[PDB]
């Protein structure tokens, strides 16, 4: 009954994402109808995808449609995973995709506004996803900022596992790790809020791990992680962001758990308590109520170190916006 | 607590299989410890795999070990997914991999016998999997035939979806479709047993779909399916067999549901009711009791058509065994 869209479905992420969702991991007992969008030169792998979906005999898959037509893909969808993208060339960073992906998400915003449900929940994955989310949201007349978000939970999950290994505890035993701002080079892996509990006793991460590790070694490691996977894999990540994206969407759809804080790129809400200026999509510490509305988690402290990092990634986001939107105007 | 082995983990199937299992889809609430085996020239992607597993922050993943050392991979494992294989060249069929994969599974059988638990459940995926399963089982002194099985459920799931589309019902509404014998060119997609129910009324498939479709069009389609995916994907299937393999193993571990029949390649049991001779691994209609023991489902009818098909694929299996084991002897 639930209609889920996946753009760039024929790609590496779309391949796994479609199967995992069809398995019933997103909507549980409720069936899913997959809208699979891609482009004609990828029509082969797109068909290859559907055939394998068919070959799973998923009882949670009510049906699907694989197309290159926007309308067929976006019509009356309940949520969307925007994974569409051109190839990231060797040696490039996420921001280098602005020139080739900006138009895609400009059009996507229009498609969403034109055909998707007003309650559509759009999760942007394709890089630069914070920016691409800004593009789509801007060019969606009939939709609001609350309909859009970008994926930063891969960064948080990276941070969670890393910190967990150094503290000698499980991931579930750590709390309030946050990745602020852009899912890019300037991402801010923040541990100044973080705590962990072991055998009844709670400790602050900064009081247990040395300064040099927390603010340099760790900070660098999380930012560079995506390229470390690329070095060993020969391609950027795929299975891990798929997991983060399903985790992200599921929380967005049905709400978060007690004490759960998720790094979610959202259009900067006016009156946010962390001094970030509106105009971009910014990763905040977020929760989601049982009616599916994201809320920035209040109460976290911003010392001089974090303030500077937030300013840097904020400046970075507004810069990407300048370059991206200017490219569209001339385009 | 449950230790799961995956050979050829760095490959396409091992990539998805590892993540999906780590998600908790195999052992549910019980944690999993992944033994990830591959070869040094694939050490890069093997590390790339672990990094992404780490980057998921799976709460069901207790830990893992990625190695090229047999002992570290096979020690005290509870079950194994044998996916290890050399590349399948263009234009080849599954049986063409005998020359390059036979030794792998000869050694694997020895590793299993030497280090794995006596209760280990070994699922063979790497092609030719029926044969490769025969190789491993033969060269495992301390283990029994009941410890080994090969994957044919991808064929059944293919058959189920196909038949479902033509009957205008869901997959869950169809029953007793079977794929007998070899997971190869000679595979027998049998619908002579099949039925389906719609709105209280049950019908036999052969009484609803025309003869020409059932015994020619359908029979050919399921056999050729693997190469049809290859045509469109550029590689053989990966996500769909991963699903079938997890489905297969889960049923093998915790038993099947009422009326559920699964095509499972097992060492031909002496005294099977369908006249198949011992000495090979043969796909039978199977169920599994709540203590995890596979049983060939009795009661199915074998008309002249099926008998001939069974003889052909049986002959095919004994032929593959001749070629494979002879290659090992000279090797
Ligand atoms: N947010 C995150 O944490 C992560 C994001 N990514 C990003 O995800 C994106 C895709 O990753 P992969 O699946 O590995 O790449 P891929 O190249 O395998 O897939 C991209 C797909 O988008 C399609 N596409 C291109 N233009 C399109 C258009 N106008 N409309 C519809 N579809 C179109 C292509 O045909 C292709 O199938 C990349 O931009 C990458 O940077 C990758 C890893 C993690
Ligand atoms: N049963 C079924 O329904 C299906 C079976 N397959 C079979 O699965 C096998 C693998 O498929 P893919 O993952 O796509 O292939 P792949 O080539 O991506 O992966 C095979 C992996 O096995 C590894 N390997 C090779 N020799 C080894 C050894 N001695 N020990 C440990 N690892 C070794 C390789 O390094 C490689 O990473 C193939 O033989 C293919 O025919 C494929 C599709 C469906």
């Amino acid at each position: 009954a639930a209609h889920v869209l996946i753009t760039g479905a024929a790609g590496q992420i779309g391949y796994i994402l479609s199967h995992w969702i069809a398995s019933g991991e997103l909507y549980g007992d409720r069936q899913v109808y997959l809208h699979l969008l891609d482009i004609p030169p990828a029509m082969n792998r797109l068909t290859a995808l559907t055939m394998e979906l068919e070959d799973c005999a998923f009882p949670h898959l009510a049906g699907f449609v694989a197309t290159t037509d926007p309308k067929a893909a976006f019509k009356d969808i309940d949520c969307a995973f925007l994974v569409a993208s051109m190839p990231l060339k060797p040696g490039q960073v996420r921001a280098d995709l602005i020139s080739s992906n900006s138009v895609i998400f400009k059009n996507t915003g229009e498609y969403l506004s034109k055909w998707a449900k007003p309650s559509v929940k759009v999760l942007v994955i394709g890089n630069p996803d914070n920016t691409n989310c800004e593009i789509a949201m801007l060019h969606a007349k009939n939709l609001k900022p609350e309909n859009f978000s970008s994926l930063s939970m891969l960064d948080q999950n990276r941070a969670y596992y890393e910190v967990a290994s150094k503290l000698g505890v499980d991931v579930k035993d750590v709390h309030d790790i946050i990745v602020w701002g852009n899912h890019g080079e300037s991402m801010v892996a923040d541990l100044t809020q973080a705590t962990f509990t072991k055998e009844g006793k709670t400790q602050k991460v900064v009081d247990v791990l040395d300064h040099d590790y927390v603010f340099d070694t760790f900070f660098k490691k999380i930012g560079h992680r995506a390229w470390d996977i690329l070095e060993h894999r020969g391609f950027t990540s795929a299975a891990s962001p798929t997991k983060a994206a399903i985790q992200h969407m599921k929380a967005w759809l049905f709400g978060t758990a007690p004490g759960e804080v998720l790094s979610m790129g959202i259009p900067v809400p006016e009156g946010n308590p962390y001094g970030i200026k509106p105009g971009v999509v910014f990763s905040f510490p977020c929760n989601v109520d049982k009616e599916g509305k994201i809320h920035v988690v209040e109460g976290f402290k911003v010392n001089d170190w974090l303030r500077e990092k937030l300013d840097f990634t904020e400046k970075d986001l507004f810069h990407e916006k300048e370059i991206a939107l200017n490219h569209l105007a001339q385009l």
